[PDB]
């Protein structure tokens, strides 16, 4: 359940991040069995992006995508997907265009007891094209359960998980109202922030908000969060004591003084210690058969010679939930952090996640390397060695 957010105060630099692209199937592809083709685009900023799935060079028409969300560094991620039945010869790919790319990039298809709730908000101004685009999503751990999009035909808080559908009309009305109010608050924040940095109305800017709570196995608050970012950079954050702010620059300090006088932190603390933890506890009980079940990774190692004297060892983890995982390659038990290539953890589309880690080793020394896997679904870490 949401909270109404404060407005940045009236009184420049901008991050650009290039998308990371992975193309893959949800489950091992079968030459005659239905599957899902996934294109996962992550780590990018700003949020404007174009993603198409290709079949034999042709653009696939019925492609869905996940609701815009972002990672701790404020960078965005999206999953694009479609059901498909792969064949021996049909060739699939993903094409991505973004301001950081000089041409569209084509990639060919080759527990613990602790929990969290987060709401993520993204407002993006659209100069000359109407009002800002407002998109908000809510998560329990790595399970999305609501979304709100100001460009929907009838914008409202919408269910995205089965265990939230039982909430009554008061819940949907209340959270829809909070979203609609926050849309207008964000529009006012964007206007105020332009003034703080002497920016005209002609440029597009991004205002992102996150808040939420972490609880332990007994349901107690472990810590609360509320942070804001402008154009991809930290702007102001509630400190861990839930009683003070950290402001990134002189503009944000003006907001800090306004929110101090308005006792914003006290209101957020009240929400984080009460409503946030109480509703998270409710969701964990109502969705316990999925939310309180950890799925351990299914793991294996592959081996690819790259020359007469070196080979690639790749450690795969598949089908795990929640998304947090650690894959490490060791030589004689010592971490090879510098030499290990990792990919961003990616969604299969069915709640679970996937990840791999690779290392290049001298041919003949493969047996001195082990892959170490840590996941909360494992009683103890797993170790794998190539045969």
């Amino acid at each position: 359940n949401r909270v109404m957010l404060p407005k940045a105060a009236g009184c420049g630099s901008m991050i650009q991040r290039t998308p990371k692209i992975q193309v893959y199937s949800r489950h091992p592809a079968e030459n005659g069995k239905s599957n899902f083709l996934n294109c996962y685009v992550s780590g990018f900023h700003p949020s404007d992006i174009e993603v198409d799935l290709l079949k034999n060079g042709e653009r696939i028409e019925k492609v869905e995508h996940s609701d815009l969300s972002f990672s701790k560094d404020w960078s965005f991620y999206l999953l694009y997907y479609t059901e498909f039945t792969p064949t021996e010869k049909d060739e699939y790919a993903c094409r991505v265009n973004h301001v950081t790319l000089s041409q569209p990039k084509i990639v060919k298809w080759d527990g613990s007891g602790s929990h969290s709730m987060r709401y993520f908000y993204t407002s993006v101004s659209r100069p000359g094209r109407g009002e800002p685009r407002f998109i908000s999503v809510g998560y329990v751990d790595d399970t999305q359960f609501v979304r709100f999009d100001s460009d929907a035909a009838s914008p409202r808080e919408e269910p995205r998980a089965p265990w939230i559908e039982q909430e009554g009309p008061e819940y949907w009305d209340r959270n829809t109202q909070i979203c609609k109010t926050n849309t207008q608050t964000d529009r006012e924040s964007l206007r105020n922030l332009r003034g703080c940095y002497n920016q005209s109305e002609a440029g597009s800017h991004t205002w992102q908000t996150m808040y939420g709570c972490d609880v332990g196995p007994d349901g107690r608050l472990l810590r609360g969060h509320n942070q804001f970012a402008y154009d991809g950079k930290d702007y102001i954050a509630l400190n861990e004591d839930l009683s003070s702010w950290t402001a990134a620059d002189t503009a944000a300090q003006i907001t800090q003084r306004k929110w101090e006088a308005a006792r914003v932190a006290e209101q957020l603390r009240t929400y984080l210690e009460g409503t946030c933890v109480e509703w998270l506890r409710r969701y964990l009980e109502n969705g316990k058969e999925t939310l309180q079940r950890a799925d351990p990774p299914k793991t294996h190692v592959t081996h690819h010679p790259i020359s007469d004297h070196e080979a690639t060892l790749r450690c795969w983890a598949l089908g795990f939930y929640p998304a947090e995982i650690t894959l490490t390659w060791q030589r004689d038990g010592e971490d090879q952090t510098q030499d290990t290539e990792l990919v961003e953890t990616r969604p299969a589309g069915d709640r679970t996640f996937q990840k791999w880690a690779a290392v290049v080793v001298p041919s003949g020394e493969e047996q001195r390397y082990t892959c170490h896997v840590q996941h909360e679904g494992l009683p103890k870490p797993l170790t794998l060695r190539w045969e």
